[PDB]
């Protein structure tokens, strides 16, 4: 699976 981190 894809992944996305908004700090
Ligand atoms: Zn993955």
């Amino acid at each position: 699976g894809s992944n996305q981190n908004n700090f």
